[PDB]
């Protein structure tokens, strides 16, 4: 569910993301702005969420939102340098 | 539901927005990116949706999303001169 997934990313709720992924939720679904859970996590600087999505869920690391920004662009824009460097590995 | 609201604005579904507003839904509700129905409608150039939100629902014409953009900024970004003109009179 878009509401549940992207809000869980927004609040850093790794436990909820895990329940969703285990239940086979598509962790790459997008909202009306073409945003992903990874975009939102990276914009908030949620390191553990970003690592979970990338490593355990294998999500696309470079989705493009409606402004053509990637999660890495968002991390740099909002000052989350640790998240930025995590995404750099990809 | 903020996501139902914003998806209706995304697809230009004025009939759905009317049903929501009539049932006392808060039409100024924000998502995890601080986006409003008015932002999304303006980005998509949905003139009738924009005028319905402004004129019938009396929403704030200048909400600011996560990137500090207003619906007017989105109208401009996506080239919607017609939507820009509507917002300019506010
Ligand atoms: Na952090
Ligand atoms: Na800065
Ligand atoms: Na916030």
């Amino acid at each position: 569910s878009v509401i549940n997934l992207l809000f869980a990313a927004y609040t850093g709720d790794v436990s909820a993301l895990r329940r969703f992924a285990l239940s086979a939720m598509d962790m790459e679904q997008r909202d009306y702005d073409s945003r992903t859970a990874l975009h939102v996590a990276a914009a908030e600087g949620h390191v553990e969420v970003v690592k979970f999505l990338l490593e355990a869920c294998k999500v696309n690391p470079f989705p493009k939102d409606r402004w053509n920004n990637t999660p890495m662009d968002e991390a740099l824009h909002f000052g989350h340098h640790d998240v930025f460097k995590i995404l750099q590995e990809y």
